């Protein structure tokens, strides 16, 4: 009777408290490197929020109902409620879980927006890298045509222009290294790979500027 409902109430609240703490700690704990990863985390989150949580909410509210029938024995002292087992303590922990759930949902949308931002930067960097490349190609092509004029004992015509082209590629390569550092800061998983590619264009730049300094300056 009383011993029954007391038993049922304690069994229930014990499992509820274990579950809430378990899930509260799991939320304290997981940053995605890709959309593939964030999609799984989000799915897992929604599965929890929409499938597991309401069942536990039912148990919580059922435990409250069971306790109200025990309240006469509790007040009178026949039953002592262990610390942390009162409907007040269940609600406290339920509240902390609820807060952790909202924070996690906000962190997951914030992570999705970071991933979108990183993608913008990756597109921009790839577009700029093509232009920096073309700029090094145009600088190198002018240089060889001047060198070719320096074969036929003729004077260079585009020295001024080669200088400008190199100063442009330099400016663009510097924008590229800053995009790369923005990727790295954002922990894009290939940040490092992209650094090496930009470092390569920089190497090309130094090679072309050295040749230019040797031949035309």
């Amino acid at each position: 009777e009383l011993q029954l409902r007391w038993q049922e109430y304690r069994e229930l609240v014990l499992l509820l408290l274990q579950w809430m703490r378990h899930h509260t700690a799991a939320f304290e704990e997981r940053f995605p490197s890709s959309f593939e990863e964030i999609e799984i985390l989000w799915s897992q989150f929604l599965k929890f929020k929409e499938m597991e949580l309401p069942a536990k909410e039912a148990d919580k509210n059922r435990s409250k109902g069971i306790y109200q029938s025990l309240e006469g024995a509790v007040q009178a002292g026949q039953l002592k409620v262990p610390p942390g087992y009162h409907p007040l303590d269940v609600e406290k922990e339920w509240g902390k879980l609820h807060v952790a759930i909202l924070e996690r949902e906000k962190q997951l949308r914030s992570e999705f927006e970071r991933l979108e931002a990183l993608q913008r930067i990756v597109t921009k960097l790839q577009m700029e890298a093509g232009l920096a490349e073309e700029q090094l190609n145009q600088a190198d092509a002018l240089l060889q045509s001047d060198v070719r004029l320096l074969a036929a004992g003729k004077v260079p015509q585009r020295a001024g222009e080669v200088e400008r082209d190199l100063d442009k590629a330099d400016s663009m390569i510097r924008l590229l290294f800053n995009d790369v550092q923005t990727l790295k800061d954002g922990r894009h998983p290939q940040g490092e790979q992209m650094y090496r590619r930009v470092y390569r264009l920089h190497k090309r730049l130094v090679a072309i500027r050295t040749e230019y300094n040797l031949r035309l300056k």
